[PDB]
């Protein structure tokens, strides 16, 4: 998260910090969602060989009692992701037993388009610049929503798949090490983190989660 601000601890209680392993390099970092005591939602590019999940975080570098540090065992990656358009960038992560009910953990669901010119909240534990690592402590900024002309240059951005967040006259965004993570327009669940340009500038595009909510139950009943 570039220009944002710390979080109240365990005030998004519903945040997942993910950790991706790969079998050829070092951990890489997501963010997520719980959305059930036993699933995580979260973008499909953060996919791996293995991920654990982290809830209950506030500082990801000092161990508490509010972590549940849990194992994941499947992955469920939306059929049509595409590698190359980023279209369909969203993944349901099924855990091997359901989270506990805490102060600082509980999940949220979200229900069957925002206007823009809308304010949104977006929190991570992202880059909080292009040449800085991830934050240690979740952060979380104000971001508006974008007409979608404000992400055309994005080839690939689609209107009615993604949301166009972030105005460019700022620095405020969500970055990397923020994929996965909610975006709450009024509280209510809208987007999830996808991607953007390398050099930060925002807007950056969102998965519109409203149209994957099919989907979702889908996995949800079978599994
Ligand atoms: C850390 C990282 C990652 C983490 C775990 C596993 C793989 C990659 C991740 O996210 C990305 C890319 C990306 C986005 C989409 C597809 C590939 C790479 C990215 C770049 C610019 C953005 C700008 C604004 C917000 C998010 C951004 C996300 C990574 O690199
Ligand atoms: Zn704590």
């Amino acid at each position: 998260i570039i220009g944002g601000t710390e979080s109240k601890p365990h005030s998004r209680p519903y945040m997942a910090y993910l950790e991706i392993v790969t079998s050829n390099g070092p951990s890489k970092f997501c963010g997520g969602f719980l959305i059930r005591r036993n699933f995580v939602l979260t973008a499909a590019h953060c996919a791996g060989r293995s991920i654990t999940v982290t809830l209950g975080a506030h500082n990801i570098t000092e161990e508490e009692d509010t972590w549940q540090k849990l194992e994941v065992i499947k992955q469920f990656r939306h059929p049509k992701y595409n590698t190359s358009t980023l279209h369909h960038d969203i993944m349901l992560l099924k855990l091997k037993e359901k989270a506990s009910l805490t102060l600082a953990v509980g999940t949220l669901p979200f229900p069957s388009f925002v206007p823009p010119g809308r304010m949104c909240r977006v929190a991570g534990w992202g880059r909080t610049g292009v040449l800085k690592p991830g934050s240690d402590t979740l952060q979380e900024v104000k971001l508006r929503l974008m007409d979608p002309q404000a992400c055309s240059h994005f080839r690939d951005f689609d209107h009615n798949l993604q949301l166009c967040v972030g105005n460019p006259r700022k620095t405020k965004s969500a970055f990397k090490g923020d994929s996965g993570g909610p975006l709450l327009c009024a509280g209510v669940a809208q987007g999830i983190v996808s991607y953007g340009r390398s050099d930060a500038k925002p807007p950056a595009v969102f998965t519109r989660i409203s149209h994957y909510r099919p989907w979702i139950n889908q996995i949800l009943q079978a599994n």
